[PDB]
């Protein structure tokens, strides 16, 4: 028995390929993906939905973004940039590795990034075990195509810490292509997730995939679209509440961001949505209606700029966009209709591969590869 695990920047996903078909496994709360969050409380260690749902109440001890630190040295310039985002403490050890400091059961505990990720993997493992009713040990784990040897080995080590026999580390874009069962074929993976954007151009030759070029933006994702709605709501609240500034309270903002993300999802299938927060700031209730057009308007420049990395990978691959045989939409943010419209137009009306829920495709393909590596050629 071998599973496929997408260890995602913001959400992870686990699937299993049995008898040639892939079942993505929902977790305790019925969610087919699980937040890559770990929280420490006076009494318990929380992972996934429970961790994220409690983040606003305990930001200092709720850890996320471990993928941004795994396999890196603390001094790298990316860590210095990324950290003004994290409410949790990160320090450098003697070896120079990042140490995530939190409080757990009234005590101070430090964890390496791969130890945090091992906790997320262990959760996904248990999710599969509950669904299967039997233990699981073998697994394939995916990583971004640009991950280096240290980041990959640290991800493999996280698997071993979680009790998993890691059969192979594989590239996220190649997993997505495998999911779709894709002569030479030029394949463009457009992966717009919760915190990151990755564009990869692949070639399929004799059933063998080759990554020809990659680009993207490590700080463009759904969360940034949430923040445009948050900025709008902060200005709106000020206009109707005598200039009171909600942004000065971190809890209020986080409560507001949570509702902005919810409404954003609604706007992917409805023409408008409501953002509602009772007692948001002071004792003042907040309520606003957001149309798809206004949401699109607020994010247009960011939506438009997703195409610049697409042009770059094609430039680097010495390839004209008309030579792309398939466009694969990965990442939950590719559910936004305006994003899909921009991609299709850029590729002159070519319909993209999107039938597989975009936040599951990576786990989907990973599970396929896990089955094949287990001797199951079904
Ligand atoms: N229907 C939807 N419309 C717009 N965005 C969505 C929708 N569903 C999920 N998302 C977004 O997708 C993101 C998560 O994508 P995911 O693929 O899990 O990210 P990652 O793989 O980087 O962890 C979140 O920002 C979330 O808001
Ligand atoms: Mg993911």
């Amino acid at each position: 028995v071998a599973i496929g695990i997408d260890l995602g920047t913001t959400y992870s996903c686990v699937g299993i390929c049995r008898n040639g078909v892939v079942d993505i496994i929902a977790n305790d709360q019925g969610n087919r993906t699980t937040p890559s969050y770990v929280a420490f409380t006076d009494t318990e260690r929380l992972i996934g939905d429970a961790a994220k749902n409690q983040a606003s109440r305990n930001p200092e001890n709720t850890v996320f973004d471990a993928k941004r630190l795994i396999g890196r040295k603390f001094s790298e310039t990316t860590v210095q940039s990324d950290m003004k985002h994290w409410p949790f403490t990160v320090k450098g050890g003697s070896d120079g590795k990042p140490m995530i400091e939190v409080s757990y059961q009234g005590e101070k505990k430090t964890f390496h990034p791969e130890e945090i990720s091992s906790m997320v993997l262990k959760k996904m493992k248990e999710v599969a075990e509950t669904y299967l009713g039997k233990p699981v040990k073998n697994a394939v784990i995916t990583v971004p195509a640009y991950f280096n040897d240290s980041q990959r080995q640290a991800t493999k080590d996280a698997g071993a810490i979680a009790g998993l026999n890691v059969l192979r580390i594989i590239n996220e874009p190649t997993a997505a292509a495998i999911a779709y069962g894709l002569g030479e074929q030029n394949i463009l993976i457009f992966d717009l997730g919760g915190g990151t954007f990755d564009v990869s151009l692949l070639t399929l030759e004799d059933g063998i995939f080759e990554v020809k070029a990659t680009s993207g933006d490590t700080h463009l994702g759904g969360e940034d679209f949430d923040n445009k709605l948050v900025n709008f709501c902060v200005q709106d609240f000020k206009k109707k509440n005598g200039g009171k500034d909600v942004s000065k309270n971190s809890k209020s903002l986080r409560r507001l961001r949570t509702q902005c993300e919810k409404a954003k999802r609604v706007l992917s299938s409805s023409a408008q949505a409501t953002i509602e927060v009772d007692s948001l700031f002071d004792g003042i209730d907040y309520n606003v209606n957001i149309t798809r057009a206004k949401f699109e308007e607020l994010c247009m420049d960011q939506f438009r700029n997703t195409l610049i990395p697409v042009e770059k990978v094609l430039k680097d691959a010495k390839m004209d966009k008309s030579q792309v045989h398939e466009i694969v939409l990965v990442g939950g943010s590719t559910r936004i209709p305006k994003i899909q419209q921009l991609i299709k137009d850029f590729f002159n009306g070519k319909e993209p591969c999107k039938a597989i829920n975009p936040d599951e495709a990576v786990a989907y393909g990973a599970a396929v590869q896990a089955a094949i590596l287990s001797g199951d050629q079904s």
